[PDB]
DNA sequence: TTGCAAAAGGGC
DNA sequence: GCCCTTTTGCAA
């Protein structure tokens, strides 16, 4: 508890306050050093600030000739710590920089910079303790503080921890370069919180196939082995095309109990059973596209409700679907003028067609615009998906149980985008019309960002600029900060950045937060695999290096 | 009443003059500072200045070798306050940059910048104390040798402040601001979500209207964070404050969830809140309005673009003259109802000589068999009936409202003319649509503002949120009127968030600003490219993240940026109510 | 011609007003355009003005546009940028002036005063 | 994946190529492009390239794109911009050999003559 | 026979 | 990407 050095200056640079500091050869000798990014307590006036270890060079002192001094010496063959201590007592000097970031006021709040500069001969410098250190990151370890790779400079008591204040209701970015440590994070982070907080819902929308099983020696394992591993029950919900494979996979892996932790379901409606969704759907194509959707589909999806206590207009619309190409189940019968036709046979339904309105016959007539609803029909099946989702997320009859929701995109194919678009449009306007009676409390996981938050229009861009007053979260990932729009990444609240080596990323980041320009030369030159920069508002509004923990360690260490 | 330090020099730095200012050791060790931004006082030959410290740094003063004897005296913990006062003396000082703004002439005159750069030798420096401060925020430009003007009341807005430092608040120095400054004339309010904007709003809009009584606003609530308070903090609404005044009878709330807000107005207000706000419908009945249904379905594909067909055409340009043939309104209602417009209960229509309440289904289809069994465009009109399919969203049996024209007749109403009335539309209300209606709306509004030139002003303000959104297009009626309301008396005050997408013609013309902490160093850059006087700040609204930090200048005869720490509307009420 | 606001006027390129501005002298037309902002001006008008009546601006495009269209302002941009006087104004009458000669213009009523006389 | 001239493939609409890219490592798809110049292969693909292999580059536009997308290949810009010598290559591999490497690349004739035995 | 809707290929 | 053309089909 004694002050490292000597502060010997000080001044504004720009923004930032700074000042200098002299390490004198006896603490050099006694080996006391400081470490580039180190936080330090600077004491000015009686208040506490936060400083950073910005830069370090070698500077004579007095009235010396370092260069002829160590020259002599060396020509001279003279040991320089056993032979001639005077001399070498007068070129054991060592400049420092440091930059104050600011100080901590009343209950945690963090006072930025300072309009106050501190004179030279009353400034002190004192290295931070554990205690301290806590205290500023306080106010289930997520990782603990580490100065890069160097012995001594790792803190494994000093850890950030998960809360639900930090993550649902805010935006967070996970940047870094491919294959750094952004799906571990995030598989870390959702796992302490469903097993910490049991009334926050999920909806991660899988790209790749990674989040529920996963076995390759490539990432970290599935949320599915995770959530076995530490006996959570009946809180993951998964919605795939390929039942039967994943049934498998399941069995293989998660062993002969695995459907007490998983609970599979279908992405696949029988169409003959829900006509107004199909409408819909086909309804809502168009306006996603271009837009203007023909007047006939907007009359059909107006009017179907009134539509359906009509036989003729509902045997039209049914047979406007079996045109389209989708296939009905064995046992089908359509009441036409007076007659039950049986649509499943060739006969029938050449009949039927032979025998054929207020707008069911254009319909009718246009039969090949529902087409690409083929992607999604299975006769029997009588399910709605995105009802189901809807209830399985904002369901009134939670009130708070936990709800993991996994949606197998890749086994859509070529509507998995639409889908995906739909889907969020749903779960967005059903949040809209609960507002005031309770709130959503979820967060959407999203993978490759960039493909979503491109276009203004968008519903994710939406989403992402009016979640927080709804409860509405979000966590995306893209490896890239330049392929987000600055609209977006001014408005993000938390960062986690790993590893990132074009200079462009950088002056990205740095331009959207001003903090993030003390960070840059690390982020350029050290390519370490699981170092994180987190940056979390408002709490802690400035830069602090971690080291985050691998899934596998995390599940060892919470077993207990 | 003595300096602070003594100056060893001063300069002509770019357009401004600048003088070096040292503090001595006797001072440092009395307490004495200056914080980056503050305002002091310069006396050079008789005259006054208005000097703002810009920078501190420390340098050697003399002979001596700072570095070196600060480094022997700590290797020898030697405690330099009470043991080495020499060694202290020696080392102790520190640099200050001062820049000169001008000096207060004549009564209250400013005469900007300076022409005589002062001598080191004569020049002191001072500190203000709280009446020269209140005297210096009061003062403005003047023509000349003239008095001053003696204006209208004038209303406490902030009390001066130097950031979160200790010391660096001053709460008996409030800026006061006429409210007359905020009519006719654009504003602007930057700054990052969650930051005061909403109070300071808020604030202006009660300053209105306790002020210009007669004087109306249009508020396009995006975010319902107008009317009541919200449910995520205690500071009152636009109601409430209004209700504390005494203000009776000047709300319309437009909406299209009226059971749930009158149950909200009643519950925060208590049960005589009708006295105050009348809730509107944002629903219409197309069975009484088939002109604007015609319009509506007609216009769409004009706002699409091709040439809208003729039977259309020809409809929306004589369905006036059709209303008087009967035979040919009965071909306009069916369309209505086979495009599925559900009609009131009860409803009659004389087809020939017979009456048919179309209202029923069996007398529907009697009145289908008869119109089946070429007057004008009637026939066409019934046959492509399926046009007006899209309508179904809008219509609701039983309003008779047609808030489009009655937010015509409130805002610019001869018979109106006087207490303008606060519209207030809840766009949240209206799904998809919202930007087509608010659309739709200004023009017709701009429109009828134009029209009456010459026989009355508009006189309302509009007021705008993410105006980035709607300022975008070069077009737009939006943008329209941000060039051309202050013509016709018709006002503005739009919060964007990010300045930086507002065009520069946009930000150049603007009249009055109230920027808060801005994250992005683009938007930094395009308000000190936009002003001037916005140069001083840059650092500190880039890096001081502060919640209710307001720097506001308003142009054109305001000197130099104000720092104010903008009061709360309890307060504002309170001293209002006295 | 006299030209109020003149940015509305000549900004198209093929208004008749620019016209006008680009070709009037051929015909014995002046005009006499005040639009408070240099900026919006095209710079093919603005290179071939002859008198200037410059008065307080508050943007460094417009007094960045004013010295590349003027060489002469450079001596008298500063001053434009950061004195906001009224009344004080900066002439320069081509093609035979020397230099930019600071004013403070004669009032109307002085004028009509001495008019008489 | 092998592709020469691969500024032509790595370009498109909605990016087949773009995806290989920035997902192929997940399930061990490697690509080994050969482009002859730094400044035609987009950024978004360069900042995810792990090894490196750069013979003399003539341009200083090419070397300060290299340089500005990996960093360490800034103390080598000189000798690729002063010293042209076929074969000589600047070898760069992460995260095993994060460093820049100068090679001497033997020639294929050679190498199968010695490993026939 | 004409007018209008709705889908798909051409030019720039 | 954006903006016109041609064609078919169902009114009338
Ligand atoms: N903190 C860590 N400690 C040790 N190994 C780690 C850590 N984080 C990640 N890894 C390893 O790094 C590799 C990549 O893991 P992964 O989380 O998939 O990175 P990634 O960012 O998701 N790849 P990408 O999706 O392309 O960006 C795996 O072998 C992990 O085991």
């Amino acid at each position: 508890e004694s002050p490292i050095g000597v502060v010997v200056s000080s001044r504004r640079n720009g923004p930032w306050a700074e000042l200098t500091l002299v390490l004198t050869p006896q603490e050099l000798d006694q080996g006391k050093r400081l470490l580039l990014g180190e936080l330090v307590r600077v004491s000015s006036g009686g208040k506490d600030y936060v400083g950073m270890v910005l830069d370090g060079y070698y500077e004579p002192v007095g009235r010396s000739d370092p260069t002829y001094t160590l020259a002599l010496a060396h020509i001279n063959q003279v040991d320089l710590e056993k032979e001639d201590p005077w001399a070498r007592k007068e070129v054991n000097f060592y400049h420092h920089r440091i930059v104050l970031l600011g100080r901590v006021v009343q209950g945690g709040l963090f006072a930025p910079s300072t309009r106050l500069l501190p004179p030279v001969v009353e400034a002190r410098v004192y290295r931070m303790t554990e205690e301290e250190l806590q205290r500023l990151l306080a106010a289930y370890a997520f990782g603990h503080l580490a100065y890069g790779l160097e012995e001594g400079g790792e803190y494994p008591e000093v850890v950030k921890e998960v809360d639900p204040a930090l993550f649902v209701g805010r935006r967070t970015a996970n940047f870094g370069k491919t294959g750094f440590g952004k799906s571990n994070e995030n598989k870390v982070i959702l796992t302490l919180l469903a097993h910490a907080f049991p009334r926050v819902g999920m909806l991660i929308l899988d790209q790749n196939a990674e989040y529920l099983l996963q076995t390759e020696a490539t990432t970290s394992p599935g949320l599915a082995q995770a959530f076995k591993a530490l006996g959570i029950r009946g809180r993951i919900r998964f919605y795939t095309a390929r039942e039967e494979a994943w049934a498998r996979r399941l069995k293989e892996h998660l062993g002969t109990e695995w459907r007490e932790y998983v609970e599979v379901l279908p992405l696949k409606v029988d169409f003959y059973h829900f006509p107004e969704l199909a409408v819909a759907l086909a309804y809502q194509r168009r306006r996603l596209q271009g837009a203007e959707p023909p007047q006939y589909l907007e009359n059909a999806f107006y009017n179907l409700e009134d539509w359906k206590h009509i036989p003729d207009r509902m045997a039209y619309v049914y047979g406007a679907l079996r045109k389209a190409g989708l296939t009905p189940r064995k046992g089908l019968k359509i009441k036409y003028k007076n007659e039950n036709y049986d649509i499943s046979e060739e006969k029938s339904w050449g009949n039927l067609q032979e025998a054929m309105k207020g707008g069911a016959r254009e319909l009718y007539s246009r039969a090949k615009v529902f087409s690409f609803l083929r992607a999604f029909h299975a006769p029997g099946k009588e399910a709605n998906f995105l009802e189901t989702i809807k209830e399985d997320l904002l369901g009134e009859k939670t009130e708070g149980e936990g709800k993991v929701v996994i949606l197998d995109l890749p086994s859509l194919g070529e509507a998995a985008d639409f889908f995906t678009l739909r889907l969020m449009d749903l779960l967005f306007d059903r949040a809209v019309e609960l507002y005031g009676k309770r709130q959503a409390n979820f967060l959407v996981v999203l993978e490759e960002a960039h493909n979503f938050l491109e276009d203004k229009a968008g519903i994710f861009y939406r989403v992402a600029k009016e979640g927080r007053k709804y409860g509405i979260g979000m966590l995306y990932s893209t490896q890239s900060p330049a392929s987000i729009p600055m609209e977006i990444l001014s408005q993000t609240e938390n960062f986690l950045v790993k590893h990132l080596s074009s200079e462009e990323d950088v002056k990205v980041l740095k331009r959207a937060k001003a903090p993030f320009a003390f960070v840059a030369d690390f982020l350029l030159s050290e390519p370490i695999i699981g170092y994180s920069y987190v940056y979390f508002e408002p709490y802690q509004p400035f830069v602090v290096p971690l080291r985050v923990k691998l899934l596998e360690h995390v599940l060892k260490s919470l077993d207990s």
